[PDB]
């Protein structure tokens, strides 16, 4: 149980207001931490400011290096670090330790290498008698907000681009999840020079105000709501600040009628359900063509009912808890406004289940129609809707007439419709007849409301580096 | 002459209210033209939303031609294209089409070429049983919003890019300098398909505003100042709009005592008061070493006294007047706020000029000091600032402790130092022993208050792209 | 019509042998041309290095320009380059005129555009106090060697990279099609400066062989069969010469029990027999499932006997003769050769068309086995062969069990073998469902037997330069 | 000391002849090794290419990796390595330890980060209605020819990009310095899946003519003399092999007038004798502008004559031995040739050392012309020439004027001239105020008879890849 903030190198409590952690398995406290002071955050800021005269100009070699020893630190106390996340999230343990621990580490071996691997334009006289070259310089100190659905892998997409790139990072964790973000400042402390990588505690209001609207923050870098989106861009408006946004998504799932239903109803039995559905990328969208429909929705239906629920802790648990009581009362509301509607069936679950913990029903909705606020807002719960359609370009229109824009698939056998539907979906990522795979080298983000920029892959680098043109005289 | 906005391939009248354009050399109304009226703006963006259900899908090499034609008929209308810049902006004639009219036609030439020659990643199977391959997709709607200091050269750059990425593009220039966008509107009206290109006329309150501000507007590129920049951060921020900006900057122009000095004078006296100063990169803040300080500004003082004003349509025409009559004021102003410091020396001119028009006399201004609001903001004016230093790292560290991030120069015969100085400035770009130099190879743009995004290179092109990952499951 | 030798910047009659050029649709000589004696071989080459001195320190913006002219004058041309090319090899002039001009034009334009995008890596200091820059600088003179198949198309392949990336040519023709590249000699005459291209007329042995040998050659750029290939390559080993190699291919034709037959023999009609077969990448060796073999058997030997020959200049001809007498000799016995195995069966065709020139009959041969020569070695003429096979994994294997490695097409509907079967070929360019269709901004170019580098595409500029690293110290 | 070859998984004795191994400090024999027989060559190659089905199929993230744990493996046996090469090659042991083994450890560290990070071109409609990308395939089985001057670097240099690139792999070391290629074979034996790598002992016409003549292998990768690479060039010619050249240079050390005398000095004595001058980008050509070259070549011969030789294993020893008998024979004729020409005068050394072991005197020859054997022919021995310029065009034309095209560089305080030699230098590489610096991200290779192809940086990995087009029809 580890719980001070990493300050300059320093371990030290926060000396701001006591909050509460919550367990979401049992809705007991695990503890109460003190926030980051007003003061901290500022100390935060100028340590990082102060460590960027010499951190910033590193070589791309000793930067690889740092990165691959945190990878290691992290690989070591894989075991430590998925308990801790299971019982702050509620993740089942084997999924924690199995899905994620694995890839984290591969988030910062993957950043090492791509350290080293940056592309430019060749350099020569462009202009007769002069010689023009291009590098990418770091920007100084990036703000980090992590949020409370992947706690410990936000962390390390946030801070590996960044530090990989050669700036200094202040990161304020999510307050319903600090914990794995409060042992990796432990751990971490003395890999990277002193003030680096400071890493806080606290809420959005009290600690993420002053972090953001710091005059020496020059990019802040953020995972979570539209509306925190929304405030952190006019917020940070009087200075320029260069931001970094990934603000959800409402993924479409296009099944047409020469799909293989089976590996439908076994791909959204997973992906649509998979950390409780609250993943920016979940299977949580269902278009299906009119031929298959009754059969998928049958099938669907039967697949989800057999998810099991249960302790984190036990092997055979599928389905954890959702994240905090607010949190469940949110994916409950929504799914009753879908009943409200009168034309939306539940076909299984549309339930909190009873007992302390915060868990929700799997539960799948069919006859959701186009212009329903259950398919066009994103839920984020174990909830899955379905929508029939009768034709492919009636439901490409349908797809990406959305104010969302990060991932989606298209489930069909053919060829030429698999390559057509993928060229025009308008979402920055597109499986095909499979959903929810992310590698290290391929880049996650948004267009939209979803936001901008990338994630994971040297794209994701790029984000946090300024292009430079340098122009000799003759 | 030419008065109307092109609106889904038409050429139609301003429907809103009537403004003033004006000749700043004699102070007289050129015309007056009909701004676009709210229903026009809503029309444009809608006429370029419903044309790029075709235009995002077509080919790199279909849109090449059209730019090459774009480029072509710019070429053919050179001398026109020049002498509405001129009697619009004040510019002399010569240096309007010898300099600003070959660049622009380049500039298509060259977006032209790259958009055929986009990057990406390897395809292949990152994850076993899985080919992922990446694209560069376009965002749809673009609104480009043009200053008046290079007014057809900045619309070049705005729309040489998102068009060569397959963007549809709705151009509002300054109204103040509308008259070569009006004049492309008519030329370039049957190049590209109905809509793709749509030109506005109008302010920032009656026409900007409700551009930037459409739900079908995806992306706003800006060049103008760092209020109008935050404004519009602000603005579009409830829709999480890609913004791209360009908002001025304050080039330290570094001299050592090994610098060639009368390179230095020579090149001030163009790079200094170039376009009266009213240029983004203005060589307008001098950082002179101790030991050649007074000789510098004795050298420099005479060269800038010299510099000839006149009427623009004369050959031995410098130096033309200022934008309008508040951007005199406004220079004014910063002048006698120098001044009134006690510490500052006029060296040469400080006034303005007697007539009609909006001259301002070519002025050095000496005893600066680093904190001085004449070296930290931006005149945007033919003005000059020299300030005295000591060491190479005091200087550095002067230079990069600014809002501002654009261009730069360092003035010094050792390699060394010049890549060592070269390495820590924190600006978009750096000239050696040279400033002012402009390539469409090359990207331009800041950091910092002075924004982020590029015009011109390769990264001017990826802007207006979004990276998509398509993954394809075996 | 036009016959003489382009040498810096002179038109010149060649000193050497005559030596006769043939109507191949009629067997008449068109005229004598005398060959480049050795003396002017040794001059065109001299003059070239001359030329490099400046032409290689040229920016991108200038040779750049210098190819969108050359482009321009082609189009110019466009007629009477057909007409050549038509009167020379045979091809149906709608063929020549409205799919070959069209495509080298394009080929100048985009090399254009290329020569002003060339990569790199980001400058910087890798190593502490040392800023190392990356350049891509040209190599020197270029021997060029086209082939007889497609003149102006590999002339065009050969020129415009070679001169995009800054290196001056020395191109020689086959001495069978020399008339459009002596076309091209006057036309581009002055274009660029002299000694920049040149262009020889004669054959291997008196010209080749002096060309490629000269120790000024820096790199030699073959597309011709395996044993030139092969001879180059000792004859330039003692001064490790740069080579660019694409040698033949036999694409393999990959044919799906789930495959729109009626859309592979529609392909196969235009692709196993345009340009009478004499292409890289024709598609010549079909591998049919055994579900749907004897169906497309029957289908295809019903399409390919409705190919019509006779005169090149008439509309409605779509197969034209063979290049000369000894390719015509070569073919028959290739035919011959399959029909003595015993079990390949004659569907169509199989014979010498009745008269002068060199006309070969539309062959369509089943019942070929993997191990037939017919199978693995190329014909280069109006032939294509079909064998059974049984599943996936065998024919990707027998594909893969070949010297060639050019091009190759799989065709089924089902998307997963799509991928995996492409993912698979060793051959440099796959296509799905189509076959033949290439565009400028993709690369062309084999591996194995084939050989190395590329044609058309970023990459085929690259491989006309060296890559530098400056490093400077701090 | 391990012998043992590693051929499919497996430590197995060489069946062929028994060769001597020198410890060249003092000329006794080391131990006698088995060659492999032609039979194992073949067993090598066909477990490679047995091998690769699987291992080409592998993602980058597995490729990756095995090699990091390859770099692992080596940097936990230091100590070893350093001490069998400095036996072996008579390097210092200080040298080989504290420059050679962290620079080999870091080789493959940044090639496993480099194995994810290939770029390719944008994925998309080229051609309307059809999907193109780009990969980056392996190309199956690599023969890697290792040079005996830095053996164990050589083997790195060779072994990490081929196997980043999913190729399988067979390697011969010189017969001179197999020891530390032995030794790997033994640690790295289960790192990569049995006959993934092989590491065969023997000489070049026993064991490298049939190796590099197998009909599997595809491309061959050889640091070596002219002679040899010309004969692989000429023996691979009937199979189109891919080849990989890096042969060698003749490095100009170019300094001017305005030159900082004492760092150049300090860099050459250094940089022209480090390794005994073995090494391809030695310091080993001056020329000296006619100011300073009667002062250079003084204070360079007395900083020379202090090199002190002694054992290996020694702190104070700077300079070994040559590598064998044979080299020292060359060596010691080379500097007689120079000597006979009348004009050059031995400023210091131009001796063999008294004793037993291939010793040479450090040496520099002063006098030596634009034309004389000494200048134009590598000597690759502690021997330094230095020819008198009088200005900058004609020392870049003598410069140029060469047959190698590896390394240089160039010192001058000028930043100007600096930039005009560096872009006009025909070398593969050069320093500005400095020689000699080499680092992983950066490539190496050369142009002209020096080769072609580059070991290290992303173009290193590039060069053992085919690109492919495959395109998917809609
Ligand atoms: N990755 C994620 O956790 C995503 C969450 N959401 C949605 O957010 C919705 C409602 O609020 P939450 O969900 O609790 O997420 P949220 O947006 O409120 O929290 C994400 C992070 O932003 C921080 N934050 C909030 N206000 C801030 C401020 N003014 N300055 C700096 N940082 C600030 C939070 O402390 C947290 O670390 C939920 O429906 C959830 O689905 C949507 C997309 C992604
Ligand atoms: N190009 C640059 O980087 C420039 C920096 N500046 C600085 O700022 C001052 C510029 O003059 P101004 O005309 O006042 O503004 P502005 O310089 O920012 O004009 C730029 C463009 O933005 C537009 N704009 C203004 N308000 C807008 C709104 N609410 N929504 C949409 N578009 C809007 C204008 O109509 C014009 O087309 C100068 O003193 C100079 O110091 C000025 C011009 C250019
Ligand atoms: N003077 C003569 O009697 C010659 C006879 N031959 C023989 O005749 C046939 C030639 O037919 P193609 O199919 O045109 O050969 P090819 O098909 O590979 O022709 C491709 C191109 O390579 C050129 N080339 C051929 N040998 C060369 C060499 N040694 N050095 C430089 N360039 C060279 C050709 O002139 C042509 O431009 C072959 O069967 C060959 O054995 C080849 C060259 C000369």
């Amino acid at each position: 149980m580890q719980h001070k903030l990493l300050i300059n190198g320093e371990l030290v409590s926060g000396e701001g207001e006591k909050q509460p952690v919550y367990n979401p398995a049992t809705g007991d406290v695990l503890l109460e931490i003190a926030e980051a002071s007003a003061e901290q955050v500022d100390a935060a800021v100028r340590a990082a400011d102060a460590a960027f005269a010499e951190w910033g100009q590193t070589t791309p070699k000793v930067r690889a290096e740092c990165l691959l020893k945190l990878a290691d630190v992290i690989e070591e106390n894989g075991q430590v670090f998925a308990e801790l996340e299971s019982r702050n999230c509620g993740k089942p343990l084997h999924s924690a330790f199995n899905d994620e621990i694995p890839a984290i580490v591969d988030v910062f071996r993957f950043f090492a290498g791509a350290a080293r691997c940056l592309n430019g334009l060749a350099a020569g006289e462009y202009l007769e008698g002069h010689t023009s070259m291009i590098r990418r310089d770091p920007l100084g100190v990036v703000a980090s907000i992590a949020p409370w659905n992947y706690p410990l892998m936000m962390a390390a997409w946030k801070l590996a681009p960044a530090l990989a790139a050669g700036n200094c990072v202040v990161l304020k964790p999510s307050e319903i999840t600090p914990l794995t973000a409060l042992k990796l400042a432990e751990l971490a402390k003395d890999i990277f020079p002193a003030g680096v990588v400071n890493i806080l505690f606290g809420r959005g209001k009290t600690v993420g105000d002053p972090l953001t609207g710091h005059p020496k923050v020059r990019m802040v870098s953020l995972t979570g709501s539209i509306a925190t989106g929304e405030h952190i861009i006019s917020h940070t408006a009087s200075s320029i600040k260069r931001t970094h946004m990934e603000l959800g998504g409402k993924a479409p799932v296009i099944v047409f009628d020469d799909a293989d239903i089976e590996a439908v109803v076994e791909g959204v039995r997973t992906f649509g359900y998979y950390n409780a559905g609250q993943d920016c990328t979940a299977a949580c969208r269902i278009y299906a063509q009119k031929g298959i429909y009754d059969t998928l929705v049958e099938k669907l239906g039967a697949a989800v009912a057999t998810l099991k629920s249960g302790a984190p802790d036990d092997e055979s648990t599928e389905l954890g808890p959702l994240s905090s009581l607010a949190h469940l009362e949110r994916v409950g509301k929504a799914v009753e406004e879908a009943k409200a509607t009168g034309h939306i069936k539940v076909i299984t679950g549309g339930e909190k289940r009873k007992g302390n913990g915060y868990y929700y029903a799997p539960t799948l909705l069919a006859g959701a129609l186009q212009d329903d606020a259950i398919v066009q807002k994103e839920v984020f719960g174990p909830v899955v809707s379905v929508t029939p359609f009768d034709n492919e370009e009636q439901v490409v229109n349908w797809a990406n007439d959305s104010q969302y824009g990060l991932a989606s698939s298209v489930w069909t056998k053919d060829v030429g419709r698999a390559h057509r539907v993928s060229a025009r979906l308008q979402y920055g990522c597109t499986w095909v007849n499979t959903h929810f795979m992310l590698v290290s080298e391929m880049p996650h983000g948004g267009q939209k409301l979803s936001g901008y920029g990338k994630d994971m892959s040297l794209y994701g680098l790029e984000d946090y580096t300024v292009v430079r043109h340098v122009m000799v005289k003759h």
